[PDB]
């Protein structure tokens, strides 16, 4: 059984604030995994971004398929477009990543990933939008405790998140028509937090710490975490629970404070219903670099804009947004960014 907080409004610093830290970290090292009680308007804003979702998805296919970009990755995948571990995964996705038009100077620039989020229309831009406002408050206070927790300068990570790349993923997964159960396989996801809302099917199961057990760092190439573990245990059932979101780390936790904390193996099964669910990344902002907290001396850096590219270039490399990054080599553009 998960355990579940309800954070403050405001993080200040104050003792109980500095208490809500530790548990949270403790949990994370436990359970890999912990739930947050929701207000009424976060609940009703998260039913609103599902009811939303659905509408969406019972259009036809040739009309999603029509919501996507070659500036951003923003915008819809069809079951079976994305690749985890070598495997097309099977759901549906609405992913909403920062809303750039082409009058932003990052997207007059070519940028890799910036651009327009290709909207169905505007209902659904409102509720994705306030949706990921509130989300975005609780990852502020997530980061701000967590920071506590570890015995650091509150701001530490929020510092990070200014303008933040953060993103999500609106899926709905189909009922298990085949032999294959497999809805998404084992994956970590990239940044700092991950938020998700649940519908009342069920079928994501995460990975809870293990002693000893090694975690490949998913930002290394030759270190991906699609895919390990996939079928060995142990993999806790996350329960749906009405009036909760889920939180556990992304890769950028686990790296900075170098495996205290650990970035969250998790999969979908698919059900015999169909599945609702919302994921929401709390990111650093596009040109943040990582850094270990814990050792000073240490080089080690993740520039956090160049990981998700490569993350989304290795999801979708038939998409036109990867074409067209190829095309023009925005990876060279990104190396330039960091710099000039
Ligand atoms: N864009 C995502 N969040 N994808 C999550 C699934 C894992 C992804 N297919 C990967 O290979 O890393
Ligand atoms: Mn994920």
């Amino acid at each position: 059984n998960l355990q579940t907080f309800e954070l403050p409004t405001e993080v200040t610093g104050c003792a109980a604030d500095i208490s809500l830290g530790r548990a949270l970290i403790q949990a994370w090292q436990k359970d890999g995994i912990f739930q947050i009680k929701t207000d009424s308007e976060q609940d009703r804003k998260t039913q609103e971004a599902m009811a939303a979702s659905k509408q969406f998805c019972k259009e036809p296919l040739t009309f999603k398929s029509s919501c996507v970009s070659d500036l951003t990755y923003s915008g819809y995948v069809a079951s079976g477009e994305e690749v985890t571990a070598g495997k097309p995964d099977f759901p549906e996705i609405f992913t909403v990543c920062k809303d750039l038009s082409v009058g932003d100077q990052r997207v007059k620039a070519g940028w890799p990933c910036h651009g327009p989020v290709p909207w169905p229309n505007n209902t659904y831009q409102k509720s994705m939008k306030t949706f990921m406002e509130e989300l975005g408050l609780a990852g502020e206070r997530l980061l701000k405790l967590t920071a506590l927790g570890f015995e650091l300068p509150i701001n530490t990570f929020t510092d990070l998140t200014r303008d933040g790349w953060h993103h999500m993923r609106v899926l709905r997964f189909p009922p298990q028509t085949s032999t294959l159960s497999r809805g998404i396989g084992a994956h970590t996801d990239y940044g700092l937090l991950v938020i998700a809302a649940q519908d009342d099917v069920g079928g994501l199961y995460i990975r809870p710490p293990v002693e000893g057990e090694k975690r490949n760092r998913n930002w290394l190439p030759g270190e991906s975490s699609a895919g390990m573990f996939e079928h060995d245990e142990p993999w806790t059932f996350v329960t749906p629970t009405p009036g909760v979101w889920t939180v556990f780390p992304g890769d950028i936790l686990q790296f900075m404070t170098g495996g205290q904390l650990l970035s969250t193996p998790h999969k979908v099964k698919l059900n015999t219903r169909e599945r609702f669910a919302c994921a929401y990344f709390h990111e650093p902002n596009f040109e943040a670099s990582a850094y270990p907290l814990f050792e000073p001396s240490a080089n080690e850096r993740i520039h956090y804009g160049e990981h998700f590219t490569n993350m989304f270039m290795r999801c979708y490399p038939d998409r036109i947004t990867t074409q067209r990054i190829n095309k023009e080599n925005r990876l060279a553009h990104l190396e330039d960014l960091k710099k000039y």
